[PDB]
């Protein structure tokens, strides 16, 4: 749907108020907030039992959005299964569609 | 250590007096290759669960986290973790690495 990456970030922050934004760190949430995108959360420095219950009762969805290099990609199909797991609805169309775009961090959209 | 083959060798011998830190599980299966074991992966722990884990029982602690951006930044935070809770912490192994461009420890 989104034409650029700018139509991208208000489609993200618009779907950021019905799910949780996953990203790896601080930098990349940090990144979301000058777009004014907050509910998100930072994986590093948390168990990823802990993100299971930090949503628990609060969200049944969850945008993830780790970087598109292996790292990423590992750590994206890893919590791909555990929140699917465990019974969160995950959405993977914002983090696919960058695959377009010359982008691998979410870092770089600062 | 002259070369790669001297460095594995000499973190081996470490690795008996000291815990090696890493970033994700495939760097510690790396690693187990060259049957270095005492390795702990940060990925999916909280800083504060490696400071539990060594308390009263290693004193010094390895760091081996990538030379990239995103390594650079745990180094930074558990060097300073670490050493706020009162571990000696190794970074010459690391360092090492820097001087042969070696950015991923998985490739070795």
């Amino acid at each position: 749907e989104p034409r650029n990456l700018s139509e991208w970030i208000k489609e993200l922050k618009k779907a950021s108020r019905e799910a949780v934004i996953l990203v790896e760190g601080k930098n990349d949430k940090k990144a979301l907030s000058k777009f004014s995108i907050k509910n998100v959360i930072d994986l590093s420095g948390k168990r990823y039992a802990d993100v299971v219950d930090m949503l628990e009762g609060k969200w049944e969805k969850v945008i993830l959005l780790f970087d598109l290099d292996t790292h990423g990609e590992r750590i994206n199909q890893k919590m791909k299964e555990l929140l699917s797991s465990q019974g969160f609805l995950v959405d993977e169309n914002f983090r696919n569609f960058l695959k377009k775009w010359n982008i691998i961090h979410i870092e770089e959209i600062n």
